[PDB]
Formats: structure tokens, C-alpha cells, sequence
């Protein structure tokens, strides 16, 4: 309904320091159709896209199905633990990130520069601290983070970046068509977005993005350092990618067959939700905007504890 | 937070007539984490469980790890495009049964009876039909429909069940000490069901579960009516396990050949989102709650003016 999203939409702009020159749109379907609506209308000749886990994968081949890809990096080598370095060429039409990568520990945390226009995939971590949203040509977050309702997927575009594509879009697939008509066109259920207009009013009354982010960093810290001076565990990913949202880490070396004895450990002092995907095993906390700093600090005394226990 | 909760708790009690004798609780982990919980708590020598899609399959793996199932009727052996024929044993500890099986488009819609415990998982389908929650030990409803929040994961128990399993319980897995300390002993995050509330409101504004499943059942037999009339199209499931809410068809048998064709007309008449699972092919149509009665008869018109075309 007009009413919710358009608030949700100053709400949006409010919190996120949305500048003039952008539209914000809401869309069912997911991340994916974003794969595909963003190919659709960007790729003319050529796009390029950095790999640097499942999703970043899926709308690599989703581009693919479109036309030419060139994918400038993957970690994929050391099962994605790492942002590969890159150098984003200049003649190509934009660049595709995925800037939070969630079951590897992952992050981009820096809004990068670019030669060329580019497109940021922030399902994750799009609310979890301020963005220069001038950095950014299409900004979007869908489809399944984590785990709830059938969804909205927002997307934040600088409009005159369309235009280009010489293929015929198909209507529903067009961007300017659901710009023109006020994101009305084809809308997903109020009830799938309703939440967000709430998740930006909240995320405004507890102090702002900045706040967010300053104790997600808080938590982060806490934590890392404790998988770092801690010899029962090792952090799997290199230090200058660490992701503030999904801290993965496994057991050292000499200590792996304590792997189920820890989860039982961790299940007795009553910490649960920490284990790692099936890819990565080992675990991985997952450190929600607010999940408290306090719960952290449990899973730290649990942890040296532990450690305490087999030396 | 103590309010937004405890008003959840009200707004689901008056909209799903939910009477003495049940507690009502929220969880983060998802269904998969109810999967554990049921099994954990309730099943002390042995369960049974019908067996009828993905979700099912994973419900039975988990409880497997805890102690003795009996599956008391699988349709895996076509596809799951029926639910199975069954009869509850008398001597098992509870029944488990999924109500809605999303992907493959069939649905238990009325309330069975049962000479023991019943336990539902209702993820996909629990606020969209008046249920009798007397009939019912346990109802729970997460993680993951369709791709949205971290999300929360709603449990509505029958509180005299508890207490015959004879195995120790981890104090964080028991319901009883969550009941004890009102769903606040480990919390999952405000925002994650805020929207509970907000979705809720909804319901009670637009006219209330009755009204919802007509308007459902309403769409559902005009696009099954369709597909039945339509000699393009097969629905896949059996006819008394039709879902209302997940309409699966497939190309009838002359016309396989039109699959790829059909999936372009639809798109350049505005109609996406409709590609059924991998696993079942075809086409699979999400009526949503309000989904609205016109999209359905527009892809109604979309299907009959194809038909035409190819005879």
C-alpha cells in the first residue's frame, strides 16, 4: 500500500542517507530475479563480477545466461576465506559485488571506488551500517536473510545508469517501468514489507546505522580476539576480510577430535546456533544487529573454559 | 521486548482462537531447531511421523538421532504428489505430520483426529486458515517461508504433554524452562517478530483467518478449474491433496515441447514467479495470502489464450 511504502521509503532515505538521483524499489521474487533484473538491464556488451562465495556464484551464472562475464577474482581456491584482489577494468559495463558472504566469514566492509558503475548484492548486511550511497549505481537485498518470510527485496538505484542496454526487456523486467510506476507495478504482499517500515523505526530509535555498526564491531572485536588468543581455535579467515556479521572459525590443528565435545560443552552452558556449514564445518556465530555484546562474552568464557579444561 | 511479544501473544490467541491450556513461544533457530525440540522433548521410546515431502524427510532425520520413528506412510514413490493413507498407531508417543508441503503442492487441510499427541509443523500454512487448536499438541511454524528475516520461529504447545521422556533433557532444549521463564530465556531479536504483530494486525484488520482461507480456496479452485479445463496443462497432484496455497501443473503429455514456450508467453504478458522446483518440474503458482483474486485469473486468461493459440 502507498501509505506503508512510501513511508518506509522516507524512513529509508533517513536512515540510510539516501541522496537525490535514487529510486528505491521493493520487489518480490528474491535475490534472484535481482541476478537476472540486474544483467537484464545493465549488461549491454559486458559486466564483471568478483566471486567470493554461493551467491556471488549464482548471480555470476545468472549473467552468464545473458551475456559476456568476466569474473575478476575468486577465492573459490581456499573455499572462499579470502576477497580475492582485483582490478576493475574500465571498459566494462558494471561491476557486481557481494559484499557479505555469509556461511564463509567474509566481508567487504569498505565502499569501494570504481571506474564503472557498481552494483552491490548487500542481502545480508544492508541495514548493518551507513553506506555512501554515492559510491553505488544499484544497490539491492533479498531474498533469504536468514531464515523468514516470503519477502520484499529492496533495491536502491541511480537512475541514469539506465538506458544503455540495446536488447529488448521485457516489460516486468525493466527498471524504469517499475520506476515509473512508483514500485506499484507488479508489488509484493504489505505484509512482506511491512516489517521493514518497523526494522528502519527500531533501527532509528536505538540510535542509527552508526550506532549498529560501532556495536557489531564491538562484538566482532570481543570475539575474534578470543578465537586469537585461544589455542583450542583458529579464525579460518584471513584478518583483513573478517566479516563484523558471521565470524567463522574452527578447531587447530591438534585439537579437531574435540570438535562434538565442544558442541556438547557449548550446548551445557547453553549456547546453540553456532555451527558451521556443512562447507566450512567447525562453527560460526552469527552476530545479528543486537544479538547483545553479553552473549558474546558467554561464548567467550565458554570457549577459554574450554580451553582451560584441556590444558 | 516484554510488550511487543506479550501483544503478539493477544493478537494470536483472538485470531487463532487459541484457548486455555496452551502456551505460546518464540524461538530463533528456525523449524530446523523445532525438528530437534520435539523429538528432544517428547519422544521418550518411540514417535511416528508421515512421511510427505522435504520438511517431513527432514523432521524424521532429526528425530531418527533421538530414538525409535515409525513412518506410518511415505509418497515418495510418486514424487510426493499425494499424502499417504495412514493409521495412527495408539502405542507411539506423538504423531508428527507437516500440513503443507510447499514445492510439491499438496496439503492436509483439515484437522485430523488422533489417538495420540498430535504435532504439526505448519511453517508455510499456520496464519492462513482458522485451525482447532484443541485437536493439536504441538503446532510450530518457521524457519524459512518464503526467503525473508533471521526471522522467528512460533511454537503453540499444550503444556500437559510435558514431562514423560525419561532421558535428561539440556536445560536450553526444554520446553518447560522456556514456558517457565516466558519465552525469554534465550530471545531471538525483537525485530524478528515484530513484524508478527504488524502481519497479525493485518489479519484481524482485513476480516480474520475465515475470511483469508475463503479468499484462498477461492483462488485456488478457479486456477485448479483452469488447469482441470485446459488441455495444455496436468496439475500433478492427486485431486483430495490439493494445496490452496502451492498449485503445482505440469505440461500435459502432448505438449511437453511447450514448456519453454509457455515460460516466455507468461513473461511477456507480466506473469513470473511460477517455475515450480527442480525436483518437480513444470510450474507451481504461490497464492499467497492475498495474492489477489486478479493475478490468478490473469494467468487463468494467460493459459486459456496459449491453449488457443496451439489448437
Amino acid at each position: 500500500w502507498i501509505n506503508v511504502m512510501n513511508e518506509t521509503k522516507a524512513l529509508m532515505k533517513e536512515v540510510m542517507d539516501i541522496p537525490e538521483g535514487y529510486e528505491i524499489l521493493f520487489f518480490g521474487g528474491g535475490a534472484s530475479l535481482q541476478f537476472l533484473m540486474v544483467a537484464m538491464n545493465l549488461l549491454n556488451k559486458k559486466a564483471c563480477y568478483l566471486d567470493t562465495g554461493v551467491w556471488a556464484s549464482k548471480a555470476i551464472k545468472e549473467a552468464e545466461n545473458i551475456g559476456e562475464v568476466k569474473i575478476i577474482g575468486t577465492s573459490k581456491d581456499k573455499n572462499y576465506t579470502y576477497i580475492p584482489e582485483y582490478q576493475i577494468p574500465s571498459d566494462y559495463d558494471y561491476f557486481h559485488i557481494t559484499t557479505n558472504n555469509t556461511i564463509y566469514g567474509t566481508e567487504i566492509r569498505k565502499d569501494i571506488e570504481s571506474p564503472i558503475p557498481l552494483v552491490a548484492d548487500m542481502s545480508s548486511d544492508i541495514l548493518s551500517k551507513p553506506i555512501d550511497i554515492s559510491k553505488y549505481s544499484l544497490i539491492y537485498a533479498g531474498a533469504q536473510k536468514n531464515c523468514g518470510a516470503a519477502g520484499v527485496t529492496i533495491v536502491i538505484i541511480k537512475k541514469e545508469i539506465l538506458g544503455k542496454v540495446q536488447r529488448k526487456i521485457p516489460i516486468i523486467l525493466d527498471y524504469q517501468v517499475h520506476i515509473l510506476n512508483n514500485s506499484m507495478y507488479n508489488t509484493p504482499p504489505v505484509i512482506s514489507i511491512f516489517t521493514v517500515n518497523q526494522t528502519l523505526k527500531y533501527i532509528k530509535k536505538i540510535g542509527g546505522l552508526k550506532k549498529i555498526q560501532e556495536l557489531n564491531e564491538e562484538k566482532a572485536r570481543l570475539l575474534y580476539a578470543e578465537i586469537d588468543r585461544n589455542k583450542i581455535f583458529r579464525g579460518t579467515v584471513r584478518k583483513k576480510d573478517r566479516s563484523i556479521m558471521n565470524v567463522c572459525f574452527v578447531m587447530e590443528e591438534q585439537y579437531k577430535q574435540l570438535e562434538n565435545e565442544f558442541s556438547e560443552y557449548a550446548l551445557q552452558k547453553g549456547i546453540i546456533g553456532i555451527k558451521g556449514h556443512r562447507s566450512v564445518g567447525g562453527f560460526r556465530a552469527s552476530i545479528y544487529n543486537a544479538v547483545t555484546i553479553e552473549s558474546v562474552q558467554a561464548l567467550i568464557k565458554c570457549m577459554h573454559d574450554f580451553e582451560q579444561l584441556h590444558t
